[PDB]
């Protein structure tokens, strides 16, 4: 019962800008759409805002110094547009400066990093010109996606594009439930085509510059059960699926849509006609390795409703964090296993998001956090388990260093191995966190 990683078994946490920095007025940046998102009524648990945050902006050495003392040798952290382009065609210096700085830290401290260029961040004032709803929206990000290119990348490892188009699609301007909180389908299946080929945009940036970086997307995947035997629910569970990872992971591989999703989704597509000659081909580029987040599984069972997929989400009670999530590993087993057969057929897989937010109490200037370190410890042995089966995992990337912005759960949610204490700012690793030191230490529990 040991479980040692391959030598080269890359261990990080990550973090993405909006949830963490603070700063948001400061420094040149300009509001985000989730500046905007988060005040309105209802559509933030709390009210809450990204203001402040963990104010990592100011905090940003002893963080990465916090990593170094935590035996991490990587950092996943994302670039907010933002404080990059808070107007049109600006490039604000500032901006580009604290990342600098940021990225001066890290490999002072001897740290390997991957920048996510998006991680749903969007400049407001694109969201003016029409956000991700507009072809336009492609070139900004391709004058975006360069600046970070010329000013770093003879610096950057691994370049991470976006980060799950689903959430920022889907989520974004489909269900309401992120930002810029439309409920429209024609629009989240446009958007979710420009971010799409977003990540292409880059692809193409990145080799007409030949850089040495590694490159690859971040796909949010999930293990889907049906609910019962009953030929509806099977259906009901294909559909998800294709819903959350197929339409996604299909013209990255393959380059087309899933065609049982295309006639479902029929009139909302509108005949495809978002889609000109050579996008597809433009998507379709797995680059050099497959950036998956994975938390738990759904359990469906078909409806009859007024819903897009019709589906209902069975809600299991067993073993779950402080977000109604099911912890269950075997599935991330399964799901690990199905992206190499479909899709990946041997290119590398990184998980560059897996963790859990459970119940905190600070006892003794100490973090009993067993639930968190348990989850973790538990889906690392179904990232065992693939590996040895001859399972192309390399890396693993704990989500979240420290309690941040949980997007709607706002910071009622903590999903940090470093807990942040919101009245003094003051960061306190918690025992998962030594958990995970001693863990890389032996390379293995
Ligand atoms: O929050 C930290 C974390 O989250 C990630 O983004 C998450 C979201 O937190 C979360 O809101 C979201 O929850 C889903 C869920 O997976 C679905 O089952 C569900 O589908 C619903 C639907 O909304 C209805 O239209 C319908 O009638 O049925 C179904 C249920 O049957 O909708 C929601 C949104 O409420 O999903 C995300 C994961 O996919 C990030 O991925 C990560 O970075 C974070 O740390």
């Amino acid at each position: 019962n040991t479980f040692i990683f391959p030598a080269t078994f890359m261990w990080g946490t990550s973090t993405s800008s909006y949830q963490i920095e603070g700063g948001t007025d400061e420094g040149g940046r300009t509001p985000s759409i989730w500046d905007t998102f988060c005040q309105i009524p209802g559509k933030v648990i709390g009210g809450d805002c990204g203001d402040v945050a963990c104010d990592h902006f100011h905090h940003f050495k002893e963080d990465v110094q916090l990593m170094k003392q935590l035996g991490f040798l990587h950092y996943r952290f994302s670039v907010a547009w933002p404080r990059i382009m808070p107007a049109a065609g600006i490039i604000n210096e500032e901006g580009l400066l604290f990342y600098e700085h940021l990225l001066d830290e890290i490999e002072l401290a001897g740290l390997i990093p991957m920048l996510t260029l998006y991680h749903w961040d969007l400049p407001q004032w694109i969201e003016d010109e029409g956000g991700w709803t507009q072809r336009e929206t492609i070139q900004h990000f391709k004058t975006y996606a360069s600046v970070i290119m010329d000013r770093f990348g003879e610096r950057i490892n691994w370049w991470n594009t976006i980060n799950e188009p689903y959430c920022a699609s889907i989520l974004g301007y489909g269900t309401g439930e992120h930002a810029p909180g439309h409920e429209n389908w024609r629009e989240a299946f446009t958007a979710a085509h420009h971010i799409l080929m977003c990540h292409g945009i880059a692809s193409n940036l990145h080799k007409e510059k030949g850089l040495t970086g590694k490159i690859g997307i971040t796909l949010n995947m999930e293990h889907v059960d049906a609910a019962s035997e009953r030929p509806e629910d099977v259906a009901a569970a294909i559909r998800r699926d294709g819903f959350i990872n197929r339409w996604f992971a299909e013209p990255l591989f393959n380059g087309k849509y899933p065609e049982d999703m295309v006639e479902w989704y029929g009139t909302y597509l509108n005949g495809l006609d978002f889609v000109q000659p050579g996008d597809m081909e433009l998507i379709q580029q797995p680059g050099d390795f497959l950036g998956i987040n994975y938390y738990t599984r759904s359990i469906i069972r078909s409806t009859n409703d007024a819903s897009l997929l019709q589906v209902e989400q069975v809600h299991m009670e067993e073993p779950v964090t402080d977000m109604g999530w099911e912890i269950h590993p075997e599935s991330f087993y399964k799901l690990l296993t199905r992206i190499e057969k479909d899709f990946s057929k041997g290119l590398p897989i990184l998980i560059t998001e897996n963790g859990a937010a459970m119940r905190d109490e600070l006892v003794n200037g100490q973090i009993e956090d067993t639930g968190r370190q348990r989850y973790i410890e538990e889906h690392l042995k179904a990232c065992h388990r693939f590996i040895e089966e001859g399972g192309q995992l390399k890396g693993y990337f704990v989500w979240s260093f420290l309690d941040n912005f949980e997007w709607a759960w706002g910071y009622s949610k903590r999903f940090g191995i470093v807990h942040i204490n919101y009245e003094t700012q003051e960061r306190t690793p918690k025992q998962s966190a030594l958990w995970f030191k001693q863990m890389m230490a032996k390379n293995g529990f």
